[PDB]
C-alpha cells in the first residue's frame, strides 16, 4: 500500500528513540508511579501550543507482547476500554495489520472538541535469532486522507503515539501465565491543533494516560486469562 514507507519510518523511528532511557534526563519529570506504572512527562509549550511528549513504562504479569499488542491495535475491543473517544471508525483497511482511523476525542471544557486521523500499524520485529522474543510496536500516526478532511466543528489534532512490548518468559511441563512478563514501552506526541489552557491540558494528560495505562493492561489480562497463550 502507499504507505508503506511511511509505516518503516514511523517503526524505524519507535525502535531507534522510544526505547532509550530517559530516567536521567533533568527535561524528564515521573508524573505518575503505582505498581509496575511509571509515567513521565516533558513539558513543552511553542507558540502556545502543549505537545509536551509522554513515556510510560509498565510491566504486566500473565500476557504477551504479540497479544497486548493485538487487542491495543484491534479495533473490535477497542470500546471495551478506550474511554477518551466519543466516536471512530475505519476509514480504509491498508492490509491485515494497517488501518487509517478517524476519532472524535470527548470534549475537555473550556477547550473546543479534537479529532484526529491515523493509521494504526500492528508489526513484529523478530530478534536476532530464534532463541530470542523481541518485540510486537503498534504505531498510530497522523495521516491525510481526502475522505477525512478538516471541518469547522473540531480542531484537527496530530498525534504520533506507539505501543513497544518485550515478552519475558521464565523442566518439560506446558509454560504458565505465571512465568510471563509482558514489558510495556508507550509514548506519546500529541499536538492538540491549536491552542489549549495549558494547566487544564496537562492534569487531564496527568489523570487519563495512567488512567488508560492501568484500564488497558487490566482489561487484556481478564480477556487472555484462560485462553491458550498467544506468543
Ligand atoms: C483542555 C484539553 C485540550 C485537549 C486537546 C488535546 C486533545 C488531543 C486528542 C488526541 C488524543 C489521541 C489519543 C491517542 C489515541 C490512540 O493512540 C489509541 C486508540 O484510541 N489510544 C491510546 O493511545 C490511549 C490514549 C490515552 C489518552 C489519555
Amino acid at each position: 500500500h502507499r504507505f508503506v514507507q511511511k509505516v518503516e519510518e514511523m517503526v524505524q523511528n519507535h525502535m531507534t528513540y522510544s526505547l532509550q532511557d530517559v530516567g536521567g534526563d533533568a527535561n524528564w519529570q515521573l508524573v505518575v508511579e503505582e505498581g509496575e506504572m511509571k509515567v513521565y512527562r516533558r513539558e513543552v509549550e511553542e507558540n502556545g501550543i502543549v505537545l509536551d511528549p509522554l513515556k510510560a513504562t509498565h510491566a504486566v504479569k500473565g500476557v504477551t507482547g504479540h497479544e497486548v499488542c493485538n487487542y491495543f491495535w484491534n479495533v473490535d475491543v477497542r470500546n471495551d476500554w478506550e474511554t477518551t473517544i466519543e466516536n471512530f471508525h475505519v476509514v480504509e483497511t491498508l492490509a491485515d495489520n494497517a488501518i487509517i482511523i478517524y476519532q472524535t476525542h470527548k470534549r475537555v471544557w473550556p477547550a473546543s472538541q479534537r479529532d484526529v486521523l491515523y493509521l494504526s500499524v500492528i508489526r513484529k520485529i523478530p530478534a536476532l535469532t530464534e532463541n530470542d522474543p523481541e518485540t510486537w510496536i503498534v504505531c498510530n500516526f497522523s495521516v491525510d486522507h481526502d475522505s477525512a478532511p478538516l471541518n469547522n466543528r473540531c480542531v484537527r489534532a496530530k498525534i504520533n503515539v506507539a505501543m513497544i512490548c518485550q515478552t519475558l518468559v521464565s523442566g518439560n511441563q506446558e509454560i504458565s501465565r505465571d512465568n510471563i512478563l509482558c514489558k510495556i514501552t508507550y509514548v506519546a506526541n500529541v499536538n492538540p491543533g491549536g491552542w489549549a489552557p495549558a494547566s487544564v491540558l496537562r492534569a487531564v494528560a496527568k489523570r487519563e494516560y495512567p488512567k488508560f495505562l492501568k484500564r488497558f493492561t487490566s482489561y487484556v489480562q481478564e480477556k487472555t486469562a484462560g485462553k491458550p497463550i498467544l506468543f
